[PDB]
Parts: C-alpha cells; structure tokens; sequence
C-alpha cells in the first residue's frame, strides 16, 4: 500500500461507519430493488470504492469524492425521501463533503509540510 | 483517528515490517545493552512511536521522520558496524528516507485536492 491508498481508506471507513446497516455497502440489485438497472445506468458502493482504492485507480481525492456523490445520488434518485435509503444517503452526502472539504485538505496538507 | 494519525501508522507499519524480529520494538535497556545509557542520551523505538502517534504528538510527518531518523542513529551510533543492529537500522533508515522524502510529501498533497 502507499500513502493516497491509506488516506482514501480512512475517509472510506469514516464514511461506512456512518452505514451500520451496511446499505450502501455492495451492489444493489434488481432482485431487492425492482427496475433499478432501469433507472441507475452509473451503479456505485462502498466494496467497490474499497476496490478501487486498493488497484489505486483514485488520483486525487476528487477522483474518490466523485464516486462517494455518485453513490449517495443513485440512493437519492432511485428511493423516494421518504425511506431510510434516502435519508441516509442524504446525511452521508452532507458529511462526506464536510470531512474532504477544502478547508480540512488544507489542513492535512500542513501536517505534510 | 484522524488523518494524520493514519498517515502516520501507515508509515510506522510499513517500518516495523521490515523489522519482523521486533530489533527495535521496544526501548533498549541498559542489560541487554551494557553501557547504552552512556552513549545515547535520545532513546526511541518503534513502540514508542506508536504511543506518540495515539497520544496526537506529532505535529507533522517532518516530526515523526525525526524520531525515526533518531531510532536508527542511536543503533548506528551504539552498535558496531558487523552488527545485525547497525545493519539493520542503516536498511530502514535508507527505505525510510525514500518513503517519506519531501519528493514524496509534494506528490501526496498534490494528490489531495
Ligand atoms: C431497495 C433498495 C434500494 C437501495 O438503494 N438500497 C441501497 C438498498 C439496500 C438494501 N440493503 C439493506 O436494506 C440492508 C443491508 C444490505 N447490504 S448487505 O446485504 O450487503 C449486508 C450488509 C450487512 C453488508 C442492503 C442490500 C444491498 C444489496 C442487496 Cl442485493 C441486498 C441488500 C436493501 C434494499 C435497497
Ligand atoms: C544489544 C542491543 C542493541 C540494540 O541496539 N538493540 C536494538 C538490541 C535489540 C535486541 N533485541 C533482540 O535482539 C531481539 C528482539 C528484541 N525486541 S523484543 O524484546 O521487544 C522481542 C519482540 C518480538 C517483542 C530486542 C530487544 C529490545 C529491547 C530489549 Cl529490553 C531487549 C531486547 C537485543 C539487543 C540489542
């Protein structure tokens, strides 16, 4: 492993500890959620973000944060706001965005320098 | 944890992996090292670094890298150069130096925005 690949991890178990139910945490399907296929052409989840970590396939936190969003916006546009998936995704959304904002990289970015 | 703090184990772990007889583990004493206290004023281990890293007393990886570069002096300084211990600590120290090099540091930081 390298340095990039254990700072994504940590923003990646940051963001999953949010999910205890693990709803986010594979693929979802068409057999527990009927046309998704139909509806989600951009499928996203925390195994393969953890995998795509691991190939170092993320350049940049931006490259991960694109991928977080999509996730959280597959949940929100399949799920109606009345269910857990919306809620939580929404939630998600807001402390994914807080955590790898600007101001928090630049702060990293000082106890690099 | 924070990032930091992750940084940082990473660094440390990717260390002691080169250190699988734990050589330089934990502090050395004065029996099994006869006179140590003499020539090194500075003590530091690896396990002591960990404790450093939980405790949040590194500032920077500029800070960790000096308590490293310190733990393998004291071995080069104390131990014969015909020594695993010389040996060993000039080993990691080298691979140290290229894993946390500024060259290193600059390509992280790039690498979070
Ligand atoms: C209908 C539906 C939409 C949706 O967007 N998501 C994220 C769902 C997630 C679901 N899951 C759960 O409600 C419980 C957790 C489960 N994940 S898991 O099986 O990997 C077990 C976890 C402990 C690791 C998740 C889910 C996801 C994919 C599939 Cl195929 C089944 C269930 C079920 C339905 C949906
Ligand atoms: C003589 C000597 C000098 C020195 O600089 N180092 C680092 C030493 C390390 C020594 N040790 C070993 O040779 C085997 C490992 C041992 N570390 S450990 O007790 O923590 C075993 C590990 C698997 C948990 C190490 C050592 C370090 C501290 C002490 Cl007090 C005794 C032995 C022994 C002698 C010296």
């Amino acid at each position: 492993s390298t340095p990039i690949q254990q700072l994504l991890e940590h923003f990646l178990r940051q963001l999953q500890r949010k999910d205890p139910h693990g709803f986010f945490a594979f693929p979802v399907t068409d057999a527990i959620a009927p046309g998704y296929s139909m509806i989600i052409k951009h499928p996203m989840d925390f195994g393969t973000m953890k995998d795509k970590i691991v190939a170092n396939e993320y350049k940049s936190v931006t490259e991960f944060k694109a991928d977080f969003k999509l996730m959280c916006d597959n949940a929100m546009t399949y799920n109606r706001p009345d269910t857990v998936y919306y809620k939580l995704a929404k939630k998600i959304l807001h402390a994914g965005f807080k955590m790898m904002s600007k101001e928090r990289l630049l702060a990293l970015k000082r106890s690099m320098s």
